[PDB]
């Protein structure tokens, strides 16, 4: 004939239905990991309020209206909030849209109940919030949805303009770009042998996972699931029209179309979208002139590259000691991690208006700052700002910059004390004299309170001692338990080893940390003697389902309870009357406990801040070491205070262990069985400890 070409063409046929067996079925990408924060659970008499709770559904993706018609959204009432609870697959169960009330009375939300059964919840489930992914070696970032999970709209805004489409599909998934029309053939001929093989509802599954749609760097931002995220900031099941439209018009031009840098060509690219509909019976004139006005692209504005930098750095950190390097391997892996978007905000907030306003106020030309949140009792990492501007960032203060602590370490050594109740209590009286302390060479350490002045009478119990921040007494203190006491008790805190160098300047500040080392410390303080090891993790599940990690509790008991109770108690009238009082004064109904930390020449200003709920280590200071002219521990108080007017803290109320009894001493110090001007919580199962003083005579 010869109509042998015919033969060739079909066995060529049948070899790339052998290829796309081996590329369909099973794995098509390797899908990068999601990382998600913290699974907030809702529950009968919980500790929270209507504003609070806004504030929280609104960080966590959900959108305030005035009537409620698509997931995600959330309509406020005068004593209760009316929410649908988006789908989301969580460990536990995977769930679907709940339409929930939540009311409220005081500052505890009461109940929590189902709108199609008017049936209370136990606990009631809220997703966390899709903080960010991570990259693939191949440098392609998707997020996979089943085809159900697009609404059928959705579709036909797609179909109405693209629908050649599993013509396209195929080019994207299969063949290079443009190299040849001898392609196109190639593309024609799978392109049947596909919408053969795989069905039409299938093929739009593998479609609108894999179309490119925006930029992030030197990654590509491909399928119509993270768009959705990486321009609005919600699932594309919650996509309103107007952003469909920018989707699916973009579908073509995916730079060009781009609305960061172009408007103007996006919004008329939009409205020509919005207009190819209207041809289409689904489009009445009345709507489709109100979308059109109605500015489809939603600005943080922000390119959004590298989301949560520092926190994600402890991530990446935690995942690699847990899991090894064996993770990247996998694909479709969901990590869900401890992190806390209301804790978050209010913490990048207070950095980024906090540092100016001290800058300004104090007329500088650097200053730098790192916060660290964490839970008081699970140790779990609630937020993390490594700098002033913490959104752009390569450089995490909060894990790398190592700063002397100074102040910050005064408790220490008082809970060293304070853990031997036969001997040390808070009415024991401290020597508030002149101290010389020869080394081996050359010099005598004669260490001066902050004030330069002495204790008229000599002394000073050892409740204000550290209330008072006073160094002097606190060496007294130190070097009469010894500094390997004192060195084991940081030990027990927490702190990294090899950090500690017992000498005496310890016990006043020689000692250097990151505010996350800190932020350990002063956890098993705050949660009554318990060092709970910190982390970001809570679980790393695959894509089976099947688990790869599951965090679970490895707290340790440090120091006595009724010494962290006592310790705690003391800095609680630090923030009271001493050191930090005038945070106290803005919020004395939280009765904070914390500490206050000023390194010599005001390199370093730190303030460590406890509440009920978190323990928030602030540090601020310039990177160059330079004196940051910040008279006093303030400086990042100021921040702290800024933090606790940002997110609603939780007030504490220390719940005295067994054996804390509440003693009069009389102003010589001394117990007393009734009366006494200062009452003082002693560690006694029996308090006659007093009779025994009484009997001074
Ligand atoms: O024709 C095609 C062959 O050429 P294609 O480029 O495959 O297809 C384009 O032309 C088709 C056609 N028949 O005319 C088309 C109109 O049907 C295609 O549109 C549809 N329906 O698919 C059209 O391609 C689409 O539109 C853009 C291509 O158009 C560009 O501008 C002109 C459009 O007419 C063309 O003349 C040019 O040849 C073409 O370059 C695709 O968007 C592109 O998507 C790419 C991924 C972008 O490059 C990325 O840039 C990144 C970056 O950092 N920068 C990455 O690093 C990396 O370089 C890369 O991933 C790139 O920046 C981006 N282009 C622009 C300006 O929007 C976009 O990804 C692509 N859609 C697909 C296939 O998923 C055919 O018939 O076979
Ligand atoms: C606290 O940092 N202190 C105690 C004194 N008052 O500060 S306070 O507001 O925090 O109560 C003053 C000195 C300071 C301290 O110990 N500073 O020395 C540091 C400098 C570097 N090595 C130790």
């Amino acid at each position: 004939l010869a109509i042998v070409f015919a033969v060739l063409i079909a066995i060529y046929g049948v070899y790339l239905d052998q290829k796309i067996r081996s590329r369909i079925d099973g794995k098509v990408w390797q899908l990068p990991a999601a990382v998600y924060g913290r699974m907030v659970n809702l529950e009968p008499d919980m500790t929270i309020s209507k504003n609070e709770m806004v504030k929280l559904l609104e960080a966590t993706q959900y959108r305030q209206v005035s009537k409620m018609t698509r997931p995600g959204e959330f309509t406020v009432q005068a004593n209760s909030i009316e929410m649908i609870r988006r789908p989301f697959d969580f460990p536990d169960s995977k769930e679907g849209q709940v339409r929930a009330r939540l009311t409220f009375d005081g500052d505890h939300l009461a109940t929590i109940v189902n709108m199609e059964n008017n049936r209370q919840f136990g606990f009631f489930r809220l997703d966390p919030r899709l903080i960010t992914m991570i990259s693939s070696p191949n440098g392609e970032q998707r997020l996979f949805v089943p085809r159900s999970g697009f609404p059928d709209l959705l579709v036909d805004t797609l179909l109405a303009t693209e629908d050649t489409l599993t013509q396209q599909l195929v080019k994207n998934l299969f063949l290079s770009s443009e190299r040849s029309y001898w392609r196109k053939a190639n593309e024609a001929y799978m392109a049947l042998i596909m919408d053969a093989r795989y069905s039409k509802d299938r093929i739009l599954e593998l479609y609108m996972n894999e179309v490119y749609l925006g930029q992030s760097g030197d990654n590509e931002i491909r399928g119509f699931p993270l768009a959705s995220l990486y321009y609005f900031g919600r699932p594309v099941e919650e996509l309103s029209l107007d952003q469909q439209a920018l989707l699916v018009g973009m579908v073509k031009g995916a730079s060009i179309y781009n609305p960061w840098r172009n408007p103007k060509l996006a919004l008329e690219r939009r409205n020509l979208v919005l207009r190819l509909l209207q041809q289409q019976q689904i489009i009445d004139q009345e709507l489709y002139d109100m979308l059109s006005a109605r500015p489809l692209g939603v600005q943080p504005r922000g390119g959004v590259i590298s989301p949560q930098p520092a926190f994600m750095q402890l991530v990446r950190q935690e995942l690699q000691a847990k899991l090894g390097d064996k993770v990247k391997d996998l694909s479709g892996v969901k990590i869900f991690t401890t992190f806390d978007s209301v804790a978050q905000d209010a913490a990048e907030k207070a950095a980024v208006e906090g540092i100016p306003a001290l800058k300004k106020q104090r007329k500088l030309s650097d200053l730098e700052t790192a916060i660290v949140v964490v839970d008081r009792f699970s140790g779990e990492v609630r937020a993390m700002v490594g700098g002033s501007e913490p959104q752009f960032a390569g450089y995490n203060r909060a894990m790398q910059a190592r700063r002397s602590i100074g102040s910050l370490a005064k408790p220490a050594t008082y809970l060293t004390a304070l853990s031997q109740p036969k001997i040390y209590r808070l009415n024991t009286w401290i020597a508030d004299a002149p101290i010389a302390l020869r080394q081996p060479n050359g010099q005598v350490w004669s260490p001066q309170n902050d004030d330069r002045r002495y204790s008229e009478s000599g002394r000073v119990m050892l409740v204000d001692a550290l209330t008072r921040s006073m160094n002097v007494p606190t060496v007294n203190l130190g070097m009469a338990l010894g500094l390997p006491a004192v060195t084991e008790t940081w030990i027990k805190l927490g702190v990294p080893k090899d950090q500690l160098h017992p000498v005496p300047a310890m016990l006043l500040g020689a000692l250097n940390l990151t505010p996350i080392e800190v932020a350990q410390a002063f956890q098993t303080i705050a949660s009554g003697g318990n060092r709970a090891p910190l982390s970001a993790l809570r679980s790393v599940i695959a894509e089976d389902g099947k688990v790869l990690y599951q965090s679970f509790p490895q707290a340790e008991r440090a120091v006595p309870a009724q010494a962290a109770y006592l310790t705690l108690w003391t800095m609680q009238q630090v923030v009271q009357r001493g050191t930090g009082r005038q945070l106290g004064a803005k919020y004395p109904n939280l009765h904070l406990a914390g500490k206050t930390g000023t390194t010599n020449n005001n390199v370093d200003t730190w303030f460590a801040g406890i509440d009920g709920s978190t323990v928030t280590i602030t540090w601020v200071g310039r990177d160059n070491n330079q004196p940051t002219k910040l008279y006093g521990a303030s400086g990042a108080m100021s921040i702290y205070q800024r933090y606790l007017a940002n997110q609603t803290p939780t007030p504490l109320n220390l719940v005295p262990p067994e054996d804390i009894a509440d003693m009069g001493v009389d102003y010589d110090g001394n117990f007393v069985c009734s009366g006494g001007m200062r009452i003082l919580p002693v560690w006694t199962s029996d308090p006659q400890s007093l009779c025994q003083q009484s009997e001074m005579q």
